């Protein structure tokens, strides 16, 4: 059983809140301007000054914690640094074990809701139990920070939310490490691979590790300071973490060819490169193949080549669990 962090037991407070007929404010994590940042999210700066904090029972009528499962579409980046910790939530959810581990059964904003939900990390070699009140940065009514392609599920943003308390604040999360997130999800062991010094056998690596579970992410280095700007010139983007999501063989004008699939943490903007949603190469595989893989949608997610994803990304990390 996990440990409680800061020793705040989210069943008791839940139940003590309940019967007191209030919702949780989580004095650890309070909603107000040091949980938001110090210095771009300062209590002067302009993105502080628009932010109001707002429980997802004040936004909507019927706010849900989970809608059509907790997958990676749920995951869509907001105005934060934080794209290595969003590529790893997305990236944990194609294992339904360790999702659950971290996103406890149980949540919801109906029978038994107090305003109170826990989330478990891997954290000071313990595996704890995080709690944080439901309050939220908002502005004009929208989520300021991670949001659901489902506007009306909330895990995510709340998982972000215990993320950025364990770390002192969201400012905290901006800037990092996508291996990090992948160890404080899981305990695991990872491991990086230089992709312009790949092994010959790095594909049938990359196949193994989706079976077992493993979460894998993978980034283009910044080698000269943004010069070529962020964004490549088929449409990438440099210094960035993608979460690895799928690899699978297809058969181009009857010859196998190795793609990799991957999703960008903002939801949108793809490769625009052969095997891209749009690109002609998927007219001449089999129609199966792809009725299976293809899916023509701006939702970040897109195939590449195995070939061309070597080319294009630097770094591949996987995190391998039991
Ligand atoms: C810094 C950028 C983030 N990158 C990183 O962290 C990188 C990740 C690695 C895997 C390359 N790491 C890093 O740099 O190390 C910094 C480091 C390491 C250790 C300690 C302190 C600092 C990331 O790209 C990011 O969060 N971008 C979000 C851009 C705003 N945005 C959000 N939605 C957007 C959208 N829809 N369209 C356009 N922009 C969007
Ligand atoms: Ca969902
Ligand atoms: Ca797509
Ligand atoms: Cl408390
Ligand atoms: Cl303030
Ligand atoms: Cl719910």
């Amino acid at each position: 059983n996990a440990i409680k962090y800061l020793g705040q037991d989210y069943e008791n407070l839940r139940a003590r809140c309940l019967q007191n007929g209030v919702l949780f404010q989580d004095d650890a994590f309070p909603p107000v301007s040091h949980s938001l940042g110090f210095k771009e999210l300062g209590p002067n700066s302009s993105k502080t000054y628009g932010i109001k904090w707002k429980r997802p029972t004040e936004l909507l009528s019927n706010p849900q914690f989970i809608v059509d499962g907790a997958t990676r579409t749920d995951i869509c980046q907001g105005a934060l640094g934080d794209c290595w910790l969003l590529a790893a939530i997305a990236s944990l959810t194609l294992n339904e074990t360790i999702l659950h581990r971290v996103v406890p059964y149980g949540q919801s904003f109906q029978e038994g809701y107090a305003g109170i939900f826990h989330f478990q990390l891997w954290q000071f070699g313990e595996w704890v139990d995080v709690v944080v009140d439901d309050l939220l940065p908002t502005k004009d009514g929208k989520l300021v920070f991670v949001h659901s392609a489902q506007g009306n599920e909330f895990w995510s943003a709340l998982l972000e939310k215990a993320y950025a308390k364990v770390n002192g604040s969201y400012e905290a999360l901006s800037g990092g490490c996508t291996s990090e997130a992948f160890e404080d999800f899981t305990g695991g062991v990872t491991e990086w691979y230089d992709l312009q010094k790949a092994p010959s056998d790095l594909y049938q690596i990359i196949l193994k590790a989706l079976e077992r579970g493993s979460l894998l992410g993978c980034s283009i280095n910044i080698s000269d300071i943004r010069d070529l700007e962020a964004i490549t010139f088929k449409n990438l983007v440099r210094g960035h973490a993608y979460s690895v999501t799928d690899a699978k063989q297809v058969t181009y004008q009857g010859q196998r060819v190795n793609l990799i699939r991957m999703r960008n943490p903002w939801g949108e903007v793809e490769w625009k490169g052969p095997w891209s949603d749009n690109s002609y190469e998927w007219n001449k595989v089999d129609p199966y193949e792809r009725e299976q893989l293809r899916v023509k949608m701006e939702d970040g997610e897109f195939w590449m080549s195995f070939r061309d994803f070597i080319r294009e990304f630097t770094k591949l990390e996987i995190c391998n669990l039991t």
